[PDB]
């Protein structure tokens, strides 16, 4: 599909929520244990993933994510307009007996999705250079 389009999710485990955002095209992902599912946290997240990654278009499942005036201001700054979960849940219920954090066992199964096989991480970056 297009290279700038992402789709971005919170999903909950152990009384935590994940934010879970995934470049389409590819199947590579970049997540990260938020303290509460806040627009904040949201609008946060988004200038971070933006500031990395050329990030044109955002989806998600859950429409309301995006309604706050904040989540609004920080697609307004980067230039950003308007299954894959359970793979990543999979993936941490193996490795989660080898972190204390939840947040750790998160970001190892990240690692293990994106080099997987080319993988994930290689693609994103093979779709990218070659748009460029
Ligand atoms: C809380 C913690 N303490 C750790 C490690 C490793 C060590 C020696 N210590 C100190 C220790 C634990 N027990 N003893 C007997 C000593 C780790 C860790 C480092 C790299 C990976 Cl790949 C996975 C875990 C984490 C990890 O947290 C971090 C990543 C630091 C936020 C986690 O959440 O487990």
């Amino acid at each position: 599909c297009s290279p700038g389009i992402w789709q971005l999710d919170c999903t909950h485990l152990e009384g935590k929520v994940i934010l879970v955002a995934v470049h389409v095209a590819s199947g590579y992902i970049e997540a990260e244990v938020i303290p509460a599912e806040t627009g904040q946290e949201t609008a946060y997240f988004l200038l971070k993933l933006a500031g990395r990654w050329p990030v044109k278009t955002v989806h998600t499942d859950n429409g309301s994510n995006f309604t706050s005036t904040t989540v609004k201001a920080a697609c307004w700054w980067a230039g950003i307009k308007q299954s894959m979960n359970k793979e990543l849940k999979k993936i941490i219920g193996q490795v989660r007996d080898q972190a204390e954090h939840l947040k750790t066992a998160v970001q190892m199964a990240v690692f293990i999705h994106n080099h997987k096989r080319y993988s994930a991480g290689e693609r994103i970056v093979d779709i990218i250079a070659t748009d460029i």
